């Protein structure tokens, strides 16, 4: 019994900068379409952190975190 719904677990990331105007350092932003593109999951100096928590949002160990009936 698989089930894929119309809107998948899917994430991606987001290359920014940080720090002084003029000595910036370079940061990843884990987001995901779902629920929102603007929801900011996590943040890692490296893509290998980006690309593994990436992993950790999309496979079944991250369970359904939706609060029951509002609880």
């Amino acid at each position: 019994m698989p089930t894929k719904p119309p809107y998948p677990r899917e994430a991606y990331i987001v290359t920014i900068e940080k720090g002084k105007p003029g000595q910036t350092v370079t940061w990843y932003q884990l987001r995901a379409d779902h629920p929102k593109p603007d929801s900011l999951i996590s943040e890692h100096p490296t893509a290998q952190e980006a690309m593994d928590a990436k992993k950790r949002y999309e496979d079944p160990d991250k369970e359904l975190e939706h609060h029951h009936h509002h609880h």
